[PDB]
C-alpha cells in the first residue's frame, strides 16, 4: 500500500485547474484561491464527520450511557480546534493583493460561495434557523440536512432530561424561584437610607431581569419570534448544569455546553474574517458584502440561550443548596 | 461555472477511503489522519507553485530587472505564511490519542511519509544536501535549486568590485585596525580568530568540503554587504529576501520538529533518524544564519561615500 | 542584575486582588489583573514604535528614502504585536462567566475607558473625536499627556504629508492623474462599443462607469471629506494610487509595503475590538455591549481611504504605460 | 478603585529603564527586549498562581473530593493555553535583528536568564529532575512538587485492589518489561522514569478505562500534564532558536534542555507505548464509577 494511493493523490493533487489559464491567460495567484478553498473544503468535510457522529450518539440514545460522554466532548473539542485553524488560514489568503485578485476575478463568474454545499450542510446540521438553486443529489443531501434532527434539537432533548428538574425530587426550578424572591426582598429591605437610590434603580433593573426567567409565556413568545431557541425546560437543564457544575455528573456536561458556545463563536469568527477579506478585495439575498456583514449577528448564534444564561447569574448564596 | 466544479470538488471530496472500513472494521479517527495529510499535501503543492515561480525568475534573468524583486519577496513571504499555518495545523492531529491511532495503525502498513513525493521535491528545490514519478524527482535534483540561484545572485551584489567600493578590502583593513586599537588575553585572542577568520578563504573552502558551508566565498561577501548596508534603498528589499530565506529554514525545522513530537505521542520510543533532521544539517541557509556571528562594532563598518544612489 | 534590569521588584508587585482586600480572595481575579498588565505592557511598546515612526515622519527625514526600511519594519512589528494581542484573548476565555461574577462587584467604578495608553493609541494613529460614537452619552497630567495626543500630528496626517509629495503627480512630469482619467474614458468608450456588439451588461457597464469617473470628482471627494467618510486629501489619495498601480517600480516597493502595514494595523485593531466584545458577551450576556458593537464599524478605520482603493481597480492594460 | 490604580500601572508602566540611555545612547530596540522579558515574567507569575493552587488542592486532600476535579483540570488546561501564547510570543522578538541586538548586547552583561527566579521556581514546583530569593528557591526544591502530589493521587486509583478488581492481570514484545517491578525501580534510581511502581498502574488504569465516568476528567488531567510538558519543551526550543538567530553557533547546553530528561511527566508519555489490541484489555463487572 502506497502513501499516494492511500491518500488518493491522483484525485487531490489533480484538481487545480486555473480558469485564467484555460482562457489563455495564466494568472499566478488564481492557484492560491483554488488551494485555499480546497483546504477549507477538506476541513468542512472533517467537521461534518465529527459533527455527524456526535449527532448519532444522541439519535441512538447512546448519550444515555455516560461512558460515551468523553467521546461526544472530545469530538466537539476537535471541531473547535479545526475551526480555530480555519480562522488562522485567512492569513494565507491575505498574502493576496486586490490587484492580483482583480486580474483573475472575471474568470470566476458566475461561481459563488453560496454554491458551497458543505458549508450549508454544516450550518444546517448545527441548527442555524432557516426562515432567515442546487440540483440532483446535492439537493437531496441538503433536504436531509434540513429535515433530520439538528445538533441543537438533539442537545435540547438531552437538556430536557437533566437530573434535578423533578418537582418531587430536587425541585430545582421551584426553589430557585423561591430563593431569588427571598433574595430580592432582603435587598429591598436593606436599601433604605438618600441619593444612593442609584441602588433602588439598579435594584429595579436586577429584579426585572431575574424574575423574567420565571415567565414561560415570555419565553414562548421569544421562541416563536426566533430570538431564543431552546425550550423552557431545556433552559432549566442548562442552568442546572451551570449552577452545579462542580458536582461529578455535571462536570463533563458543563464542558459540552462550553464547547457548544466555542463552536458558535468560532463560526462567527470565521464569518467575520470572511467579511474582512471581501472588503479587502472588493470594497463596498445579497448587496453583497452587506448580506455577509449581516451574518455576523446573534441571529446566526445557534447556542444563543447558552450564552444568555450569563444574564441570569445570581449571588452564590441564592443557589439552592444541594 | 459552479463553485464545486471550479474547485474540482468531485475529486477532492471523493478521496477519503478508510482502509479500516474497506477491511471491514471502520475506525472513526482514521478519517482525520487522511484529511490532515491531504490538507498538508494541498499546501505543499502551493509551496511548490510559489517556489518554482521564484526559481524561474532567477533562472530567467528576470531578477536582473529590480522591478521583480517585490514579486520574489512577497512570494517568499507567502511560503513562510503557509509554513506557519502548516506548523499550527499539527494541533488538529494532536486531538487524536495514541490509543485511537493504534486501532487503525495496522491498516496503514507499510505506507510511509518517505513516499510523499512532494515533500521530497520541496527539500530538493530549496536546496537540502520509484515508478514514473522518478522523472519529477530526478529533475528536481539535476535542476538548479534555490540555494544555487540565490548564490549566483549573491556573487553579483554591487559593492565588492576591488576598483569600486572594494567592500572586502575595506572591511578587512577596518577589522585588523579596530583590533590592535584597544588590544583576559583569552577574551581578545578568542574574538580575534573568529573575526579575521572571516578572511581566510581556506577554512571556508575546507568547510564547504565537509558540508559545513553551502554558499561560495564571493556569495558570502555579497550577503554580508547586503547585511551591513541593508538601509541603502537598493539593499532594502534584498535584505527582506535574506530574512524570508532564513524564515523558510526555521519553519521547515519547526515542521520537522512537530512531526517528531507527533511520532513520539503516537508511537513512543524510524523515530531516531527523524530527530537528526532537526539539525543544521538540514538548514539550506546555515551560511546566512552565521552571517550574524560576524557582527562588528558599527564604527568598523566601512563608510559609504557618494556610491550609486 | 536580570531582576533589577527588568525592574521586577516593580513588575512583580503590582498584583492586588480587590476581592482579597475585601477579605474574599477570588482565585480568578488574579488572571483578570495579569491579562490587563500584559496588554498595557504591549501598549507601551506599540506606543514606542508608533511614536518613533511618527518621529521619522516629523524629523523631516522620511524623504531621505534610506530610512524607509525603519518606518516599514517597525510598522510590521506593531502588526505582529497586535496579532499576538488578538491571540491573547484566548487566555481570558478560560475564565468562566460564573467565576467572573464572583469578583466583578469589587471592580466598580473602574471601567477600561480609563486606559490612558489605549486612548493614546487610537489618537496617535488618528481616530478622531467627532468620529466617535458616544457611550450613553458622555486627568491630571494624564489629561496633559492625552491632551497633546489629539492636537499633535496623527500618523494619518503625517503619512498624508508624505503621500502629497509622491513622484509622478507633477502635471508636467509623468502626469499620472491626467493620463489616468484620459485612459479610463477611452477604455470605457471602447468597452461601451464592445457591449453594443439581455444581458443586460448595459446595467453593469453604467455602474462601472459612474464608480470609476467619480474618482476624478474633486468636489464629491471634499463633500465626503468634510462629512467624515473619507480621511485623506485629494492629493494624498492621488499619490497612494500612484504607489498601488506602480508598486513594482523600485522606488515604490517599500512604500507600497508601508501602505500594506497601515491597512494591517486597522484590520488588527478592529479584530482586537471584536474579540474584546465577544469577551463582553460571554461574561455579561445580551448596555456597554451596544456601544462596543458600534466601534467595530468602519467609522473607526483610520485608513479607510486605502481600503477603498479596491473599488477603483481598473483592467491592467488601462494603467498609463510608463516609459 | 481607578483602572490604573487597580492595575498598579504606576508600578507596571514605570519599570522600563534601558541600559542605553544610562550609558551613552538610547538604542531603540532594547525597549522590546525589556517588554518581552517583562510580559513573560507576568505570565510566569500567572502560571505559578494556577500551578500553586493545584498543588494546594492535592496537599489539602481536597482532591479526594471529586467535586474539585473540574477545578483541577480546568486550571491545568489554563496553564496550557498560557504556555501556547508564550510560544507564539517569540514571534515578536524575531522582529528584532541580530544587528540591532548587537548594538545594545554589550550593556546587558552580565544579566542572565539563569537569574530568572520564576523560571527556576516553575521548573521545581512542576518537579523537573541568590538573595533570599533563595528562601523561595529552597522551599520550591523541598516543597512537595506537582509530580509527587500527582504520584500520591495516582497511588489511590480505583480498580488496583489486590483482591478487588486486580487490574494487574493480564494476558496471555516490549510489553512484559512493564511487569519487571526490580527493572522498573532501577530506571527510577537512575531517573529515566519518575513515578513509583503503583503510581504507574493508577495511570494505566485511568488510561485503559478512560470512558468510565470517574476516570473521564482524570484522563483529562493526565492529558493536560503531558501537554504542559510538550509546551515547556517547545518553549525551550524556541528560546534556543532565538539565541542562534542572535549570537550564532558556538549555547551548546540549551540544546540539552530540549530532551526527554526534562519531561517531568515522562512516565505518562511512555504509558502510551503500552498499547495492546482492544480484545486483550481486561473486562468490567459491578462498577464503583458514578
Ligand atoms: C478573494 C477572496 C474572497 C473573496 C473576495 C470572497 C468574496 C465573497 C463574497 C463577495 C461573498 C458574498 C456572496 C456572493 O456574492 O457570492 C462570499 C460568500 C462566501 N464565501 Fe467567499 N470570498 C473569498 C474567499 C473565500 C474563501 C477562502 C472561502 C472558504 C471556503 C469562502 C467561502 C464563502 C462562502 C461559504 C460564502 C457563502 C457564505 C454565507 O452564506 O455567508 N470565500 N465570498
Ligand atoms: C499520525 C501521526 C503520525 C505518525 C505516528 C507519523 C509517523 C511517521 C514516522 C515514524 C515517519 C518516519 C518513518 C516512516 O515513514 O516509516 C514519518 C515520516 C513522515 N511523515 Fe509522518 N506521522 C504522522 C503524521 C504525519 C503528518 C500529518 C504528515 C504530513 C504530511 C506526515 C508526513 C511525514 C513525512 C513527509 C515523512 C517523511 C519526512 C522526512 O523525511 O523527514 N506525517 N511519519
Ligand atoms: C472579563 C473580561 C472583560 C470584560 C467583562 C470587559 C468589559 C468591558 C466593557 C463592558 C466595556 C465597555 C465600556 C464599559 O461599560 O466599561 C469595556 C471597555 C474596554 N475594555 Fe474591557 N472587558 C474585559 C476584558 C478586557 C481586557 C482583557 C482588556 C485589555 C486591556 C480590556 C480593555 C478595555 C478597554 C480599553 C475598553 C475601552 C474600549 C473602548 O472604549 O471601546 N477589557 N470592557
Ligand atoms: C535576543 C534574545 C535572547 C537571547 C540571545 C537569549 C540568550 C540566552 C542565553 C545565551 C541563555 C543561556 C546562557 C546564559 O543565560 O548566560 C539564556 C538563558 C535563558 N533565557 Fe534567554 N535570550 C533571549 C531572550 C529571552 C527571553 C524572551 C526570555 C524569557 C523570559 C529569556 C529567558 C531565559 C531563561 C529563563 C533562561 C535560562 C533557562 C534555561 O536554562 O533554559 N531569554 N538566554
Ligand atoms: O466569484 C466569487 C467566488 C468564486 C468562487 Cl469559486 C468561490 C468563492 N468564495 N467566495 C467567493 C467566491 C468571488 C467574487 C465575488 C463573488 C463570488
Ligand atoms: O504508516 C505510517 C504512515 C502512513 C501514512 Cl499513509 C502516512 C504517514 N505519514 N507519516 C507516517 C505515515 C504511520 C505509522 C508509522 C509508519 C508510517
Ligand atoms: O469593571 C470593568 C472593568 C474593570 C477593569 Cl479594572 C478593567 C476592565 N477592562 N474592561 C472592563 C473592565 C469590568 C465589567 C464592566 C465594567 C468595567
Ligand atoms: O544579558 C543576556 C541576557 C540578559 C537579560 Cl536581561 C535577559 C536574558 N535572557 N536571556 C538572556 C539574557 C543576553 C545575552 C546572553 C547572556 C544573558
Ligand atoms: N445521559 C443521561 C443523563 C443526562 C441527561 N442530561 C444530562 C445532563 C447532565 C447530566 C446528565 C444528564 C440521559 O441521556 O438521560
Ligand atoms: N539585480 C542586479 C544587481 C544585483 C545582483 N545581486 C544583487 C544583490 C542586491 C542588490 C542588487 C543585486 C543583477 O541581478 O545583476
Ligand atoms: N479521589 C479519590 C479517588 C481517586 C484517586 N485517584 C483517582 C483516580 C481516578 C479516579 C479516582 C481516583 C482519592 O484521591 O483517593
Amino acid at each position: 500500500l502506497i502513501y499516494g494511493n492511500y491518500l488518493h493523490l491522483e484525485k487531490v493533487l489533480n484538481a487545480q485547474e486555473l480558469q485564467s489559464e484555460t482562457k489563455g491567460n495564466k494568472i499566478h495567484d488564481e492557484h492560491l484561491f483554488i488551494i485555499t478553498h480546497q483546504a477549507y473544503e477538506l476541513w468542512f468535510k472533517q467537521i461534518l464527520w465529527e459533527l455527524d457522529s456526535v449527532r448519532e450518539i444522541f439519535q441512538n440514545g447512546h448519550v444515555r450511557d455516560e461512558r460515551n460522554m468523553l467521546k461526544v466532548v472530545s469530538r466537539m473539542h476537535r471541531v473547535s480546534v479545526i475551526l480555530k485553524l480555519l480562522v488562522q488560514q485567512f492569513s494565507i489568503l491575505e498574502t493576496m493583493t486586490a490587484l492580483d485578485f482583480n486580474d483573475f476575478r472575471e474568470y470566476l463568474s458566475p461561481a459563488s460561495g453560496f454554491q458551497s454545499l458543505q458549508f450549508r450542510l454544516l450550518e444546517n446540521k448545527i441548527g442555524v434557523l432557516q426562515n432567515m438553486n442546487f440540483k440532483g443529489e446535492e439537493n437531496e443531501l441538503l433536504l436531509k440536512s434540513e429535515q433530520e434532527k439538528t445538533l441543537l434539537e438533539l442537545v435540547e432533548a438531552w437538556l430536557e432530561r437533566t437530573p434535578g428538574l423533578e418537582p418531587h425530587g430536587f425541585n430545582f426550578w421551584g426553589k430557585l424561584e423561591k430563593n431569588i424572591t427571598r433574595g430580592l426582598e432582603e435587598e429591598f429591605i436593606r436599601i433604605q437610607a438618600e441619593e444612593k437610590e442609584e441602588q433602588v434603580a439598579e435594584f429595579q433593573k436586577q429584579k426585572e431581569v431575574l424574575l423574567s426567567l420565571f415567565d414561560e409565556k415570555r419565553h414562548e413568545h421569544l421562541l416563536s419570534k426566533g430570538e431564543r431557541r431552546l425550550s423552557y425546560r431545556a433552559l432549566q437543564g442548562a442552568l442546572m448544569i451551570y449552577f452545579y457544575r462542580e458536582e461529578p455528573r455535571f462536570q463533563v456536561p458543563f464542558q459540552l455546553l462550553t464547547s457548544l458556545m466555542d463552536i458558535d463563536s468560532l463560526m462567527t469568527k470565521w464569518r467575520y474574517n470572511h467579511v474582512c477579506m471581501v472588503h479587502r478585495m472588493l470594497g463596498s439575498g445579497s448587496s453583497g458584502y452587506h448580506y455577509l456583514r449581516s451574518t455576523v449577528s446573534d441571529r446566526y448564534k445557534v447556542f444563543v440561550d447558552l450564552f444568555n444564561l450569563s444574564t441570569y447569574l445570581i449571588p452564590r448564596h441564592w443557589i439552592p443548596k444541594m
